[PDB]
């Protein structure tokens, strides 16, 4: 009944080896164990994803070359290595790992250990089966999201990262079985450059792709606002068996992406919305480059998964003196505008109420 929790020290050493920004993984999970929160779920050592299980969705040719370069080239280019996901010696190890820890996580629920379960250091959502994106060299929430498919037939993806959860949409984009939904920032120039709210999929796949253009500045209140209709209408339109939540944290306040203006506090109703469903729910981490702040924000919703209160007073742990200068729990909002226009937002939402009517289970 508890939820569970995967990690071993390994795990995140591993995932911190090369993330783009050290520690972070070390950090949250700092912080988690500060609240004691660990003492509360079953703590899960993640299983390594074999060759087979990530070419589930990724090709044979993408992950060979990915073994390659990891080992200590040419054709790196056509495999979208080099810049924003470097070819460095140990990515195929590490991609392994964080794939293998969201398909443990999944074959948690499936096997029924738990109704939720939580991988913070997945949510890798740009991946391509053949090609690495946006810091993302293996898409582990497609390959939760097939590995839940081996029980559960209708699977929704919720994205709630800054960004557009481009890999996962396109991975489903013409299937019924999978619906995605992300909210995200959509501006010309502003990466990935996709999901516009006309962004409904494709074939059999028409209107199973849902997506909620957000401008800057977007605050706790608007936002759930936003995200409970159309969850509303979705779960209501497609009637979920299981739920993948990702739930990146770069979309919080003081992130060096500086565009959404949310606290955790509002990514937390969004999550207690879905978690009211009591469906089985993968939980999974993505964008965050604050680190005080995303670790702030997963672990706060750790608590809302567990149901408990935190204390507002960061307890005393490793990582502490990063916590300045107030040392709290809570973030701030920054002072700048919400670029949301009201009737541009119940526009989109009008829009997305006309696309779910076509959805019929
Ligand atoms: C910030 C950035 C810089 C470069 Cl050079 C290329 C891509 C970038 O953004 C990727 C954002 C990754 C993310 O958080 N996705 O959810
Ligand atoms: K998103
Ligand atoms: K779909
Ligand atoms: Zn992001």
């Amino acid at each position: 009944l508890v939820p569970v929790y995967i990690y071993s020290p390994e795990y995140v050493s591993m995932c911190d080896s090369l993330a783009k920004i050290p520690k972070r993984a070390e950090m949250v999970h700092s912080l988690i164990e500060a609240y004691a929160l660990h003492k509360q779920m079953r703590i899960v050592k993640p299983k390594v994803a074999s060759m087979e299980e990530m070419a589930t969705f990724h090709t044979d040719a993408y992950l060979q070359h990915l073994q390659k370069v990891s080992q200590e080239h040419p054709d790196s280019i056509e495999y979208g290595l080099g810049y924003d996901c470097p070819a460095t010696e140990g990515i195929f190890d590490y991609a392994a790992a964080i794939g293998g820890a969201t398909i443990t996580a999944a074959q948690c629920l499936i096997d029924g250990m738990c109704k939720v379960a939580i991988n913070w250091s997945g949510g890798w959502h740009h991946a391509k089966k053949d090609e690495a994106s946006g810091f993302c060299y293996l898409n582990d929430a497609v390959l939760g999201i097939l590995r839940l498919r081996r029980k559960f037939e209708r699977i929704l993806y919720v994205d709630l990262d800054l960004h557009h959860g481009d890999g996962v949409e396109d991975a489903f984009s013409f299937t019924s079985k999978v619906m995605t939904v992300s909210l995200h920032k959509f501006s010309p120039g502003f990466f990935p450059g996709t999901g516009d709210v006309s962004d409904v999929g494709l074939g059999k796949g028409r209107y199973y792709s849902v997506n909620v253009p957000i401008q800057d500045g977007i605050q706790d209140e608007k936002y759930y606002q936003i995200c409970e209709s159309v969850l509303k209408e979705v779960y209501q339109a497609f009637n979920p068996k299981a739920v993948v939540l990702q739930l990146g944290a770069d979309t919080i306040a003081g992130d060096p992406m500086c565009s959404f203006n949310m606290t955790p506090v509002g990514i937390g109703k969004c999550l207690k919305y879905i978690l009211q469903w009591q469906l089985a729910t993968l939980i999974l981490g993505g964008g965050g480059y604050n680190l005080a702040n995303t670790a702030r924000c997963w672990t706060y919703l750790t608590g809302v998964i567990l149901g408990k209160t935190l204390s507002s007073e960061i307890p005393d742990h490793e990582f502490f003196t990063a916590y300045g200068p107030d040392y709290v729990l809570e973030i701030t909002p920054s002072c700048r505008p919400d670029r949301n226009e009201p009737h541009r937002i119940q526009q989109i939402l009008n829009y997305i109420k006309g696309n779910l009517k076509h959805v019929v289970i």
